[PDB]
């Protein structure tokens, strides 16, 4: 049950640094900070190359511009070499559920690297290759959102932000989420949403998140999460409408929050309705639930389907999306100590 | 202590056909909705006009595009003839603490209207004018926040989204709320604040919002409350680690919402961290606490600092705002039966 590829693509991130060189000593503030920065990210992807090359592996290094599905089809597995933004970057360009995906943290300091290795193989990389090699590990396969639109006035072509008709199957899968509002940070969106098939509601908030179990512990979190002290005053309302201290609290939120995250395996959806407005006029059901399958329909004026903070795609009245969970979409990823 | 005004600006909203009809018989969905819609709050601007005019009062009724300071200094009064929208843009050209601004709902049925007279005076003008005439009513003045930018690279010239320098006042007060973030709704804002003069403090979320007492029941309040289901949730880990019931967890739910909610009077600012990224990398302090001043320090890309939703100003890396509470900027608003 051992793992060992002869053909490995790196896709690595762009630095801040390599970022201010593509676009030109001490401008303002962080100035030499990304400096550091730079170099703690390019020295551990030399030691990742190096240390794959040593394996007699042949090893293909990209940045974003050139990762490109025809390097995916010629390796036997895609390493991302940054943070859980390089992940989603190089998982957009695997739709095989049986292509590896690995990632590994070039800066543990600055990147929390959720989807990577753990932090020891960043420096010990011939260590993992080894567990590979001997099957120290296991299989991960992380549940993916996949997307279809329909409608009127569509238009199904992604846009990356890094720089009447049929169902049509969109071109990446959510690895993270799928949000859905309009541009305009302060514009409330409106639409129509069908969970599970079942009857249309309309909604008014600042956007929808459908997430999967990986996508949990993202945006997802940070929308529904309760704050401790949030838990605090509602369980004071309680002894005035057991006793209480930064004991009880943080045991009573942590178990709230907990609840907030699921398996990247279990395939269900996540979807929460993001700051819902309800008042005289406007009302709102359910704020956030499971499902297998939600139907939107845009009423927008200017609102865009955004699928892991990368993908985007145009998503005015008229447009109609369906999100599932689809077996061929799973991301082949591994699990090491 | 009556009163009675001789020149009134009636500034009304423009509706959705009329936003059509300047744009180009049933092309997609709510097609004659918009008519019917046109027609009611066209119906109630001619009875608020009508109204006035049988008292003897001159009066100019203006859109959007033509409402502006001159007609506001000829007045002796605002009138936004519209919705809660209608009553912020009206706001937003009035910088005299003297000046009374009132609202009329024009559309009840699809126009919340909290910052409005309310609704029976929709059709029952000339009883409003008559209790002006002799008392029946009180003052209410809204406090309002206003704005400074200094810093590097700023630009301080407003955008109406309706289509090293030394501190600079903005032309524009927060009657409801000043947003701060990323334009793009799936990019991560970072900046630093400082709470009354407090230390500065790193934070990253989705954006904060600073609102008044008036804003509190607006975006706030979608931003901060409580779900009814995740009171049931949170005081089910507490029996777990008093008896409950649809009347216990309403009861608890609505004690904690209205804790959010403050009196338009007092001059302090509800400051919220909208959706904070806390985890291994990053750290958040409070996510919302009154203040009477918070200053941000922008490390952003591409960012907006909006107004009520309406006026946005430049707010990128190296821009200083500074937000506080002023008398000379309180709204003279009225208060009816
Ligand atoms: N207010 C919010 O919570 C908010 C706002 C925008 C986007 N996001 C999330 O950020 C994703 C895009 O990430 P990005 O790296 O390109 O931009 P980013 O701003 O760097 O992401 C924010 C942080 O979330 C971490 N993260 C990403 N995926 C995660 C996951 N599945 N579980 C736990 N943490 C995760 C990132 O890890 P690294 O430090 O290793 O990069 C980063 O620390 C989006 O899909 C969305 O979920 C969250
Ligand atoms: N997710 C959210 O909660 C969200 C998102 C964007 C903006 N907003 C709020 O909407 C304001 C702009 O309003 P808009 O009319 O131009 O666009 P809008 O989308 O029509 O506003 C949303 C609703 O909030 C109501 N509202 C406005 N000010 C209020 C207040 N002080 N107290 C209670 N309710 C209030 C509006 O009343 P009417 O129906 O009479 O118009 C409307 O029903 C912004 O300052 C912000 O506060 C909220
Ligand atoms: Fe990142
Ligand atoms: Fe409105």
């Amino acid at each position: 049950g051992g793992f060992r590829p002869s053909r490995v693509v790196v896709v690595a991130k762009t630095t801040r640094y390599e970022f201010e060189q593509q676009r030109y000593a001490l401008k303002g503030s962080s100035y030499s900070g990304l400096l550091e920065r730079h170099h703690i990210h390019t020295k551990n992807v030399e030691h990742i190359i190096d240390s794959l090359r040593n394996e007699g592996i042949e090893v293909r290094l990209v940045k974003r511009r050139e990762y490109d599905e025809e390097t995916v089809r010629w390796a036997d597995a895609v390493i991302a070499a940054g943070g859980d933004g390089t992940m989603l970057l190089a998982a957009s360009k695997v739709l095989d559920r049986l292509k590896p995906v690995i990632g590994v943290n070039t800066d543990p300091e600055r990147s929390e690297g959720h989807l990577c290795l753990p932090v020891r193989y960043t420096h010990s990389f011939p260590e993992a290759l080894q567990k590979f090699y001997r099957g120290e590990f296991r299989w991960l396969w992380r549940q993916r959102i996949r997307l279809y639109l329909e409608g009127t006035g569509i238009n199904p072509v992604p846009v990356d932000l890094h720089e009447a008709s049929g169902p049509q199957l969109l071109p990446v899968r959510a690895l993270n989420e799928v949000f859905i509002g309009e541009s305009l940070s302060s514009r409330a969106s409106y639409y129509e949403i069908s969970v599970d098939d079942g009857p249309w509601e309309k909604q008014k908030s600042s956007g929808l998140n459908l997430c999967t179990g990986t996508g949990s512990k993202a945006w997802s979190f940070n929308i529904n999460r309760v704050a401790t002290q949030a838990v605090e005053d509602v369980l004071n309302i309680a002894k005035r409408q057991l006793p209480l201290n930064r004991e009880l609290v943080e045991k009573v939120t942590n178990e709230y929050n907990e609840s907030l995250l699921y398996s990247p395996e279990e395939p269900k959806i996540l979807f929460s309705i993001r700051e819902p407005i309800a008042n005289r006029v406007f009302s709102s059901s359910r704020q956030r639930c499971f499902s297998s399958k939600v139907c939107v329909r845009s009423r927008c004026w200017d609102a865009c389907m955004v699928v892991d903070g990368g993908t985007s795609f145009e998503f005015n009245d008229g447009a109609i999306a369906s999100m599932m969970i689809n077996k061929e979409d799973e991301l082949r990823t591994v699990l090491l100590e």
